[PDB]
């Protein structure tokens, strides 16, 4: 770990309780990127390359900027160039989307 870098105990105090359950998303359903990249929600947490709660969702088409892993940090498993992240708060679950107006 380190200690001076960020802040607060690592481990401890986590963020991704307080979010499935009040957005409506679990592990093994269908998400969607900003309402326009569709992929199956797979984890979904906060990332070590980036800062902030992201997901790392898996397009069904070879369509993503990883392979289920980043780096020296792994997630998930998946194919090459199908694995990708995400803002989660910018990921909703599918359908129900559609401002029209704008």
């Amino acid at each position: 770990g380190s200690s001076g870098s960020s802040g607060l105990p690592n481990s401890d105090h986590t963020t991704s309780r307080a979010m499935l359950t009040s957005l409506g998303l679990k592990l093994g359903d269908r998400v969607v990127i900003a309402g326009q990249k569709v992929g199956t929600l797979r984890f979904c947490g906060t990332t070590e390359f980036a800062s902030g709660q992201w997901a790392g969702i898996e397009l069904d088409e070879p369509e993503g900027k990883n392979n289920g892993s980043v780096g020296r940090v792994q997630y998930f498993k998946c194919a090459p160039k199908y694995g990708i992240f995400a803002p989660l708060s910018k990921i909703s679950k599918l359908k129900d989307s559609g401002p029209s107006s704008g």
